[PDB]
């Protein structure tokens, strides 16, 4: 049985949905942690030489960690699922990593999937094939209605504010714009700033993530007269019994909090 090694639990939860147990599929960065400040234990080291194939992100999500992805078992290729997104960068910049984070990359990130299990499991092409359409109409389902809905918002109430520079790819698929206070998981001129553009597009909500502080939205939030909106899920699915386990929840939790703030 082949093991699919994914960097973190976005990935490996996806994989989960198109594979169906066909393979093993393992997680290094797991559920809680993120990307962003993850050491690579002995262990891991284990997952790492087990894996006959591994599925990055790309964007520079696993930078910190691309190191140990070396000795590889012998065949092993490192497949970047977002291919085919164009990235959008943190400033000619490094990108910004968060492409999960939209209802049509996740289409991508499912086919990139499907593509690579199928390269390496030619045998269960068929099944990859009908998994992969399943699961993409099963997220579709979840989140088109939210889309449908947002898009009714005032075209001057279209900002998604958030800490992290989380909900950019999220923007950019639903035609918002988007204002943050540090692009990934900090700066004193990004807040001044964020400061500013709330104040002069009169904006009314900030939020933050689950793997950060609230602190820097509320304190924003007071500068602006605008309110906290609450804690959004993005970075990592959360823990079983937390309300984003799988990527199908976290899309569909953190959506539906950012429209059931705009209205
Ligand atoms: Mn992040």
């Amino acid at each position: 049985k082949k093991v699919v090694l994914s960097s973190f639990s976005i990935i490996g939860d996806i994989t989960q949905n198109i594979a169906k147990d066909l393979v093993t599929v393992t997680t290094l960065v797991e559920a809680g942690n993120d990307s962003h400040s993850y050491q690579v234990t002995s262990a891991d080291a284990i997952k790492i030489q087990n894996a006959d194939l591994i599925l990055c992100n790309g964007l520079h999500l696993e930078e910190t960690f691309m190191k140990y992805f070396t000795n590889l078992k012998k065949g092993t290729k490192i497949i970047t699922v977002t291919d085919g997104i164009n990235p959008i960068g943190v400033s000619d910049s490094e990108p910004n990593p968060h492409a999960w984070m939209s209802l049509t990359n996740a289409m991508i990130y499912i086919e990139n999937i499907r593509k690579a299990l199928t390269a390496l499991d030619p045998s269960n092409a068929k099944k990859y094939e009908l998994n992969a359409r399943e699961y993409s109409e099963k997220i579709r389902n979840s989140i088109l209605p939210l889309k449908t809905r947002i898009e009714k918002v005032d075209p001057e109430k279209r900002w998604f504010v958030t800490s992290e520079g989380c909900l950019v790819y999220l923007a950019e698929d639903f035609g918002f714009k988007s204002l943050y206070l540090w692009p990934i998981n900090r700066s004193p001129s990004m807040m001044r700033h964020a400061i500013n553009q709330m104040r002069s597009h009169k904006i009314k909500f900030i939020f933050s993530e689950s793997t950060n502080s609230d602190q820097p939205a509320k304190q924003v939030a007071y500068e602006t007269n605008a309110s906290y909106g609450g804690v959004l899920y993005v970075d990592s699915l959360s823990k079983p019994d937390g309300p984003a386990p799988t990527y199908l929840d976290l899309l569909r939790f953190s959506l539906t909090k950012i429209v059931d703030t705009l209205f």
